[PDB]
RNA sequence: GAUAAGGAUUGGCUCUAAGGGUCGGGUAGUGAGGGCCUUGGUCACGGCCUUGGCUUGCUACAAUUAACGAUCAACUUAGA
């Protein structure tokens, strides 16, 4: 069919109206057979052409489940993060977090936000800005490279006890044999009872 | 001992945390401060009150590959 309306689990309106506001006019077949699986208790392995809406098919269920486990309230804690989303290169993790505001832009006031931070190597920010920001304005969502992902990951100022969502995109080069030693910590850290989404 | 070698001309892959600290960017106009001047009254060369002409601030165009440069501080042969 490839109706917005006609899906599983009835998408949230907010997302719905991102979605309208951006348009597609329609849902590709890749978030058409990937978002009803990836939000519904199945980890997810996607092959798909450059340019077929893979960021928007990982980042919809993404914010589905953090609205769904309860994330974006109060009872959240501090020091804590849902989901985290990897990419091989620096730009690549800077363009799917300006994927993930551009959605978050209608995201609806009078409720505890829902918000990204980006984990990139840069001589603009230390490792300790990036955690001193992380502890205070508390995200849900880290998106970044493998190295600075897991110089935050090792600092004891980060707990990753809560995080129930992975994502790896290009996940055919973050598991390259130049890229395996790093996944391989940063996978480590992270607790084994999540879903994983590679795109 | 990592990093392709170890008498020779050593410089050696892509992406991916950090790789000692610090400082520094033009040309123009007008306000400010200092410096040399100078002009009057005033008190025995020196004060007092007044008159007209290197640092920094605000605006207007180039540069944003400063992807450069400067300075301070560290360092020596793992071979038997």
């Amino acid at each position: 069919s490839l109706e917005w309306d006609n899906l599983g689990f009835s998408l949230l309106p907010w997302i719905r109206t991102g979605l309208d506001v951006m348009g597609f006019e329609t849902m590709t077949p890749v978030q058409a057979s990937t978002i009803p699986m990836l939000a519904g208790n199945k980890d997810v392995v996607v092959d798909s052409v450059t340019g077929s809406g893979k960021t928007a098919a990982f980042v919809i269920p993404v914010l589905e489940k953090v609205v769904k486990e309860e994330a974006n309230t109060s009872k959240f804690k501090k020091a804590h993060f849902h989901s985290l989303i990897i990419a091989p290169t620096r730009e690549l993790s800077r363009q799917i977090e300006s994927v993930v505001l551009s959605f978050l832009e209608h995201y609806p006031s009078d409720l505890f936000p829902i918000k990204c931070q980006l984990l990139v190597g840069t001589n603009e920010a230390t490792v300790r800005d990036d955690v001193s920001n992380f502890l205070r304005n508390r995200p849900q969502i880290l998106i970044g490279t493998p190295g600075r992902v897991l110089d935050f990951l090792q600092m004891p100022a980060v707990k990753t006890s809560a995080c129930s969502m992975v994502v790896m995109d290009e996940a055919d080069r973050l598991l390259d044999m130049s890229f395996i030693k790093d996944t391989e910590k940063i996978l480590r850290l992270l607790p084994k009872q999540r879903r994983t989404g590679l795109f």
